[PDB]
């Protein structure tokens, strides 16, 4: 027998979810497929707990300035297990909230592994059961990637971030490999909770493909953090020792000669180079729907399949791998679905980044460089600051500000805002509401200033 | 003799700097006369060390979480002197730097108190010398308020914010009186560096003139860390006792009878009750210059005075009594009187403000109750939320974040954001440009969400 609905969403997690959800509220009868747990990688193994760890890292470097803020001397060592029991709770309420939001909403959950049968009508089996809808949608994310053994010996024995959620001490040396965000947040809060730690970067800094300015200056703020950033270098093999992991490392600085190093009695290797698409076991083939050589779902600009009534929203299809989009994206197509707005998509122009660095950076729009290639040299201006807060006037320790504002034509467009500092997390989705309505740099000018904060440096730009 | 030159600013703080430095670049001869020191009231007994002191505060409450995110225990006595000191250098690293950006401008310095003569041509003196220009600039701030002794007899035992920033050590037992964001401002640093703290209040909140959900919030915020706000009450009499002050207060709150109590051994009693203009020895009867009853200046949407070439802006004016107002005013009369942009003038609507209470509050625009009589009930609709922060859901002591947005006519324009909250001081910036733009709520409902943060709440409200 097969059980019919209207939608089937495929992955509980963060666009599923909110897909399901808004569907439902449109009269969808709906269900969504989940094999773990609810909420999806931000919940369980990603944003969530990755920001109570931040939370944890920022008290942490914040204290080394008690003292000079007028109190006796903050001396303590961090216990990893304090922290991890509570944010292990915090999750489980997580879990327990979105399980609740699913039985509000008359939502079904079916518990198991889904994959696509070869019926010509699209179907899924789960657990011996199959299920049909007009609207199946695929959102079932993506997963760490490690190297291959045949590439890197011994690769296994590093872990990912998902065993970084699974540590139970804070291990006393680590080595992070990867230069994107994933890697920098990992290093960093590692490295502020006491941790001995190394960045393992192929080039010479960190989020290459954030503006200049910022891959230059988070690079620069994780050295003075004390994170011993390893540039130009890979590694080779990984060996198991009496203590812990040797890891063996090319490096090859351009203008030098390569050089073998290894880097002894490393308790924590965790590999942070990429993402790979939850499709493998779906049984796509079945039905001929498309993915990429990386195995993301291909989709259209409305989240469409090569396949009539089958959709994908959320990293596997491997664009603006972020919790906002997967949901923005799921909704927009339940009201294209449900609500028959057929113009209802998500544009993925000018999606806002926090990156939790030490201090934090927040992007929106272009880069200097991507606005130079679209507009023209002759067509962009670009406005900066660089600056101290005024938190650190009182402290030895210091963290810069930086800021760049990116103009396009006569009017001069804001198309990107880019910067690192203090309250940066918390300053730019504002910044983003106004680019996305197209403000201009006299729309900043004309917006008075708050003082004294970090924000108003971006509204006295000249 | 007099000498000339084409602007004379009366006043080295927030607006009257700003306003030369800004006509010397249009090339106008210029000179800055100050009584006492550069940057007036914001940097010497206002913003700057205001800020100081709430980073102080702050650090301290976050700091009582210490334990709960993993650390041992942070058990110390503040030290006073250690922040003052270092607060003052700050103050004097200020000075220099704005006596160094007038001497850059070729801006003349002239120390001394300004009166106006009565030279029918409108001309100062300054040390027995006489200075004149066709453009005179009054930007010579306020100072606060303290009540007549034939008042409260008394009163001039307490001190007010002057005197908050000469204070050598933490006063033990500390009331404030007042309901203003200075008196709410005192209050949290002082409660929250040791101080057995008081606020007096007329009615039954603080920031009354706030929207009503910031009024309240932020009443119930002050009482949950620790703060005593004394409702309905006023001070009758101050005495000096053997042990600091003794403060005769009555209450009357309504539906009870009134009460006469006692406060006895207060340390610190700090009226902050309100502002009065620095105009008493300005000889402005000499030009004929109109004040209000209050001694403010008067000024036209241009700033002038009713006295051709003679202009005023910031504090003594008596509106929006914020540092980067008099800057902005003060840019903009530069431009009008120098580059003869004849509609050169501040924007009053639209000001964005933040209270530095724990934790800070910001607004832009309308409160419900203004906009409710501005469109008609039937044209306004109001979006909110309230939540606990993910930071704390690891501590033990919580604090709240309450937003408010007020929507007018079909649209949704977007004429009011109210917010108190963790990181609510740095997120206002960017939002106050979207409303001085006009944004409605659906150009809120465009822009991607930024996850996990607080800010993301104001994009993601139904
Ligand atoms: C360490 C880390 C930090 C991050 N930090 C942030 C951040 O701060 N902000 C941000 O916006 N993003 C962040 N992200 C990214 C964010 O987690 C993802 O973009 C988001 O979870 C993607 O949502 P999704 O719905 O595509 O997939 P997911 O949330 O991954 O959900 C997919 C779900 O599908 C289920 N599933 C898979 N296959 C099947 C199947 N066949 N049958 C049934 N169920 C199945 C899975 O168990 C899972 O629950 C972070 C990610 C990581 C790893
Ligand atoms: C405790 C406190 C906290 C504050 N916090 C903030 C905040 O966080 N943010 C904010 O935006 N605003 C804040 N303000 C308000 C801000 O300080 C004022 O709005 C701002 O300083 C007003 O600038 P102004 O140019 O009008 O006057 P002022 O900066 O007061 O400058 C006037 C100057 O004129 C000089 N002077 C006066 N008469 C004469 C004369 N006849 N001859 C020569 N010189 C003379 C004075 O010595 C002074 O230097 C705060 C104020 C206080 C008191």
């Amino acid at each position: 027998a097969v059980a019919s609905y209207d939608y089937l969403v495929i992955g509980g997690g963060s666009g599923g979810l909110a897909s399901a959800r808004r569907a439902a509220e449109l009269g969808a009868r709906a269900a969504v497929v989940e094999s773990h747990k609810l909420g999806g990688t931000c919940v369980n193994v990603g944003c969530v707990p990755k920001k109570v760890m931040w939370n944890t890292a920022v008290h942490s470097e914040f204290m080394h300035d008690h003292a000079d803020y007028g109190f006796p001397s903050c001396e303590g060592k961090f216990n990893w297990r304090v922290i991890k029991e509570k944010r292990d709770a915090y999750v489980s309420r997580l879990n327990a909230i979105y399980q609740n939001n699913l039985t509000k909403s008359h939502i079904e959950i079916i518990r198991g592994h889904a994959a696509f049968t070869s019926d010509p009508k699209p179907t899924i089996e789960v657990s011996g059961k199959k299920y049909t809808a007009p609207h199946i949608l695929i959102a079932t994310g993506g997963m760490p990637s490690t190297p291959h053994e045949s590439q890197i010996p011994g690769a296994s024995l590093g872990i990912t971030s998902d065993g970084f959620f699974q540590l139970e001490e804070l291990p006393g040396r680590s080595v992070i490999v990867g230069a994107g965000y994933i890697a920098v947040e990992m290093a960093g809060i590692l490295s502020a909770l006491g941790s001995k730690t190394s960045l393992m970067i192929r080039h010479d800094k960190v989020l290459r493909s954030f503006d200049s300015m910022i891959s230059t200056n988070c690079t620069e703020e994780l050295e003075n953090a004390g994170v011993e950033v390893l540039k130009f270098s890979q590694v080779k093999e990984v060996k198991k020792t009496l203590s812990g992991l040797e890891v063996s490392m090319v490096t090859a600085v351009p203008g030098r000669l390569p050089v073998m190093t290894m880097i002894p009695d490393v308790d924590c290797l965790l590999w942070a180079i990429g993402r790979v698409p939850n499709t493998k076991d779906l049984s796509l083939n079945k039905l001929g729907i498309q993915t990429d050589d990386k195995g993301h779902i291909i989709v259209d600009e409305f989240q469409n399949t090569n396949v009539k009534g089958i959709y994908a929203v959320g990293d596997v299809c491997g664009k603006a791998l972020l919790t906002p989009v997967a949901i923005a994206a799921g909704r927009k197509l339940a009201h294209r679905l449900f609500e028959y707005k057929e113009d209802s998509k998500l544009d993925y122009n000018n999606i806002p980044t926090v990156v939790f660095s030490h201090p934090p950076i927040g992007t929106v729009g272009l880069t200097e460089d991507e606005a130079i290639h679209k507009y023209g040299i002759e067509n962009v201006k670009t406005y900066s600051t660089s600056f101290t807060p005024m938190y650190h006037a009182v402290t030895k320790r210091k963290t810069k500000c930086v800021m760049k504002m990116v103009c396009a034509n006569k009017e001069e467009k804001v198309v990107g805002i880019h910067m690192q500092g203090l309250g940066c997390d918390e300053m730019l989705q504002g910044f983003a509401v106004a680019v996305k309505m197209g403000a201009t740099k006299a729309d900043f000018d004309n917006t008075v200033a708050i003082h004294p904060t970090s924000s108003e440096e971006l509204v006295t730009l000249r």
